[PDB]
DNA sequence: AGTGGTGGCGCATTATAGGGAGTTATTCCGGCCTGACAAGAGGAAATTTAAAATAATTTTCTG
């Protein structure tokens, strides 16, 4: 459910909601596959972390027909 | 009048941005081949003038 709280922000960028929540799954799991316990840093934001650092490339990169630099989303 | 509470700083934790490294892909820099000019040579068509002949003018001779 946590990706799926996180998901409902990115509602309007084109893409099919079950799009956000799986890219949000695939950010998940790569953090907790890399998450570190022992460097300390809280869990809950490195994983949230990881999920926007996978959400927002994607809708960056696949949103619009033809893809734009991140940097040229950033200054729209 | 004392024990706690408040604020500020410190310690520990948390979050965000920039820089370095890579990597790709556009873009500037240089040599070398095309392209243009200037010249030179040998041989051949064209043009001009001089000389030689037919058809007309002038003079002379004949009827």
């Amino acid at each position: 459910r946590l990706v799926i709280s996180i998901a409902k922000k990115y509602t309007n960028r084109g893409l099919q909601f079950l799009d956000l929540i799986q890219e949000g799954n695939i950010g998940l799991m790569k953090a907790v596959d890399k998450f570190e316990y022992r460097r300390g840093y809280k869990f809950s934001t490195y994983a949230t972390w990881w999920i926007r650092q996978a959400i927002t490339r994607s809708i960056a990169d696949q949103a619009r027909t033809i893809r734009i630099p991140v940097h040229m989303i950033e200054t729209i």
